């Protein structure tokens, strides 16, 4: 077998592009651009290429970016009031607090701070309930565009037996809300599953995101499946792999998405979607 | 044969507790929880729904509160006595009956109401921090539903859990209470391919489309749980589950009765809810 390639790098710059383009049908028409602000409390060089990657990412569609850089010492009533700040700030669209916070700071509370309409990352509870009842708002970054890759693909959804390898609040969980409201019978599999092969073997639509390399195997994959791939496992050697066995899955998946190059770049251009979004539908309509 | 999950006397046992919480409280010098219960308009469904919310009150020892506001009344007004009633420490739970007058945004309402005194469940926050494994007041039929398996002492992890219908009100809250406990979790819904097979595999299996006998018998996996959710009155007057009893029960492990299953477990977890704000999340010790 030969699966067909989801060429998510692909599909995320026709997204970047698309939003590019709106920008500036906005700046022609003498309105802001959109703006998105990043909070850290303390610093690390993770937390800094946290924020580089969200620099970038708004450079490249004509975003504004702001960078709150707090000291390690600050408090919870002070970030508290930041976020305050920040909901009240009309330049502002997104609102994104990087985690680890220190020791002794109620890192849910500050989250949970965030007005709603700001949560481009789409993890505020408030978020993730619309989303679940069927009347969602800002969607979690990483399920939203495994469906905006399928819809790209041209892929049907309504009816398909969807698998979703790993139960996390990050991917697992909400991916399962976003399958359902697009029709897929939807199956959760986490560590507490009999037999992950037994529900695999029967999955048209297969989303992995366990964070192992090379953990799902191509034989389990049904022939014919669209087999997405979350994972990106740095490896000694500095490699990226995903959590299935590409090879092996490719003999038998009608679609597969490659890592790198398949799930990572639409994550990061659903949060630039989401930020436009809110920009242009909760903000500045 | 199948052993019956007797869901009247769990329902009673429930109650139980809750009034005998709420004596303990009184003892200690302490107020009893309060339910406030809003209504626009008057006809039979709004009344039979005051009266049976009242009764559940007086049953183990609440305060009840009624407010009947006229037809008249604009959704300014109605806010504004939700932001009273938020901000009334005497009261730990706050239900708002629909429909409301066609000039009213139900979901405006609803939303107003805090997540601490939304005691049905629904708001957004809540079904989105069970979504997250941190609930706070839980959907009632789901959450009982939980109940009954914990008082029979049915180990929930690990079980192949089958959940036949999508809907807000029970399917997809009952996907996330299944997965907090531990069940490797299927929705299935309208548009699910040949649901048989599914339920075949279900070592549990929840059904709630409200169709009666939409599920033979002979479908249910030998040693299921089987928990039907469906209350179908017939033109005989009976009332029948969506599940057929006869023949589901020569093969389940255990079932619940219809009538006298899920039903009286809705009301009991709404009671349950509304100490658990009263006692978690308002006036604790």
């Amino acid at each position: 077998g030969a699966a067909k390639i989801i060429d998510g790098k692909t599909i995320a710059q026709q997204v970047r592009s698309e939003v590019a383009q709106k920008v500036q049908a906005r700046i022609a028409a003498g309105l802001r651009a959109p703006g998105l602000a990043v909070v850290l409390v303390g610093s690390n060089p993770a937390s800094q290429i946290y924020v580089a990657s969200k620099r970038k990412a708004c450079e490249e569609v004509g975003f504004v970016s702001r960078s709150y850089d707090l000291p390690e010492t600050t408090s919870e009533a002070e970030l508290l009031e930041l976020i305050d700040t920040l909901n009240a700030d009309n330049t502002i669209d997104g609102i994104l607090v990087h985690l680890p916070l220190p020791a002794g700071i109620d890192n849910v509370k500050v989250l949970e701070r965030i007005h709603p309409d700001k949560d481009v990352d789409g993890f505020h509870p408030y978020n993730v309930g619309r989303l679940c009842q069927r009347a969602p708002r800002l969607r979690p970054c990483t399920p939203r565009g495994i469906v905006t890759l399928l819809e790209r693909y041209n892929i049907d959804t309504f009816g398909l037996n969807a698998v979703v390898i790993g139960a996390s609040n990050i991917v697992g969980r909400p991916m399962s809300m976003e399958l359902l409201l697009a029709g897929c019978t939807t199956t959760v599999t986490h560590r507490f599953t009999k037999n992950l092969r037994h529900h695999v073997e029967n999955a048209d639509l297969l989303i992995v995101a366990v964070g192992k390399p090379g953990f799902i195997p191509g034989d389990w994959i049904k022939e014919g499946a669209i087999v997405i791939d979350v994972g990106i496992n740095r490896l000694e050697n500095g490699k990226v792999v995903g959590d299935v066995v590409f090879e092996d899955a490719a003999k038998r998946a009608s679609y597969i998405t490659p890592v790198p190059g398949g799930v990572g770049p639409m994550t990061v251009a659903t949060l630039i979607e989401n930020t436009l979004q809110a920009c242009v539908e909760y903000h500045d309509p």
